[PDB]
Order: structure tokens, then sequence, then C-alpha cells
């Protein structure tokens, strides 16, 4: 399942909760077509990979987080591990997302 | 001057008032860095080109309009004339914006 | 400034560009004395009232438009808003014209 | 039958041709509804009264004549006899037209 970050404090809580696991955060908007298309794939990845944590941030609900993370395209995937930014991916490119997951997990 | 469209009907109203003029629409968000980066240039352009209508849509304020135009990367510049789409530009490339204005005005 | 409509399509175009503004249309003829008598006043009015659109139709040049609006006595002032008729005034009565502009703007 | 005056010289020829008869001249336009409604009545009057001459002037074809006669409303009926103006009637008022004919013939 893909947990929706509620605010900044929640984002920190989820990063802590992840432990040493790679965290993949999907920055998305409800008005964004490509975001909707890929969400089910993310949910499936979420249900299958136990060594990765998947989160999502609705940019219209968390504009502060969107701004702090310099989001410009939807969806954007941020790859973090032990609080550190490892990679970013702009757009709904599933294969590239998978490559980054395999590489950083 | 770059007019901010308030909602779907207002968007339609502005498109009619444009008459036969090229209309350039900036889909943006207040949390978007490149959007803020190019905004002043659009404003300067609009003060000079009285034969082109410049509009802006805050995607957080008008999520329905954003969905209608499948916005993904911001800013997005949509070029229209007589209510019909002519071109689209993703990202804050000022030279490309001028080229498309030149082509379509 | 009082714009001269060139034909049926041009009339439609101007009515759209008016947006939500009162549109006042002077149906006139170059052989009509009272028409020429009031024309300069309409022009002066139009220079002041930027919130009202002033148009003129030469009935000899656009006989089809004249027929569409069953013009009979000239000048005739037709008052429109959003493509729809609001009022009509036959003859060059400046005070009546101002009253109708005031009522309908 | 109602003869259509072709130009100024023709108007003088027809006034001469009328002799001592009352002449009723219908100033009209093809785009004018009330003009069309009453024309058949004029033709009937024309076919029945042998002591009156009926003429018509299309204002779009004879703008000079329209101007010289200070026409402003359609139809306008001018009543002449032996070259002299006796009366004018603005509008499609058949009873008033008949009164003026009976009075001046």
């Amino acid at each position: 399942m893909v947990y929706q970050v509620k605010d900044q404090e929640d984002f920190t809580k989820q990063l802590n909760e992840a432990g040493n696991k790679l965290v993949v955060i999907d920055f998305y908007a409800t008005w964004c077509g490509p975001c909707k298309m890929i969400a089910p794939k993310l949910e499936e990845l979420s249900q299958s990979m136990s060594d990765v944590v998947f989160l999502k941030v609705d940019v219209d609900e968390c504009e502060d987080i969107a701004q702090d993370n310099q989001i410009a395209c939807m969806p954007t995937f941020l790859f973090m591990k032990n609080g550190q930014k490892l990679d970013s991916l702009s757009g709904a490119n599933y294969d590239k997302l998978l490559e980054l997951v395999e590489k950083n997990k």
C-alpha cells in the first residue's frame, strides 16, 4: 500500500519509520493523468517489495513539501535512504523507476 | 498585463474576448520555482504585445482546468486561437516561448 | 472609438470580444441627416466609456444585418449584452441614449 | 402598378408625366419589413385609383434622392402635386396614407 504523507512532521515520521529501507516518494496531483496511470503500478510494487517503502505526497495538499523539494513535473519520484536524497525521477517512466529502485534498495 | 483566470467560465470568457488574437496561457503553481523564475518575463512580454492575450492559471486554485488540459510539467504554456489549441510548451524556456509566440501570433 | 462592422461575421466577432460589456450599435446611413447629427456625440461618448462597446452598421453596406434587426427609422440604437438584445431606441435622442446606456451598462 | 424611380432625372420625368395628378412616392428599402408588408397594398391602390400616380424609390439605389428628401424612416411617403410638396408621412400607416391621398387628390 502507498501511504499518503499528511504534512512535514508526518514526512519525518515516515522517513524514521522506514528504518534502513529505500523510500520512494511519489509527488503527484489528482488532476494529473500520468500520475493516475502509474499509481496502480506503484501500489503493486508496494504490495510486493518488502525491502522498499513507498509514500505519496499530494502537491495541492502539501504545497510546502512540494516547494521544499523543488517539484516541477508530475509525477516526480524522490528516492531517499536513511534520510539522504539519492536520486530523483521526473515523469511516469516505470522502467527507469524500477532501475532506480533496484540500484538503491 | 497577465490576467489570472478565476475558474472554467472565466477561462471561456477570456478566450472569447481575445477575438482573433493568439492567447498564451501559463499553467503554474506558487510552489514551483521555474514558474516564479519566468513569471516576470511573461509579464514584460504582455505589456509590449497588445496583439496577444496573456493569461495564467494557478493549478491549485483551478484543478479542474488543469485536468482539462492534462498539465504535467510546470510551467506549461498553452497557445490558443479562436478557442482552439495551436501548440504547447513544457518548462521555462524563454527563447522557445518567443519562437512559439512568433510562429502563432 | 466607434468601430464600423464590416459584415455579419465581423458583427459576431465584435459581440464576442465585448465580453460582458454593454454593446451599443448605431444603425445608420450616409444619406441620413439625424444620423450625421448624432454621430459625433456617440464618438465622444465612446472615448469616455471604456466599459461599453460602441459599434456602427452602415445599412447600405450591410443590408443583411439591417434586415436581421428589422431597422425602420434611423438612426436606430440597439443595446446588447452577451449576444442578447436588451433595448432599442429609434431616432437621435441623446438624452434617451444616455438613459438607456445608464440603465444597461 | 408602382413605378421604380431610377435616378434624379427619372424622378423629374415621372413628376412631369403625372400631369396634374397627385403623386405618392414610397421611399423604401429591401431590408425593411414594414415596407414589404405595405407594398402589395400600394400596388392595389395603384391598380385602382386612376387619378393618383404611385412611385417608389429604393433608398440604397438612390441615396442622393433619399438625402435630398431628408428621409429618415422607412417607409416614408412623399405627396406631391404639380411639382409641389404637399405632405409627408413616416411609417407604414395605411389609414393615414389613405387620408392624405383623399385629402390631396
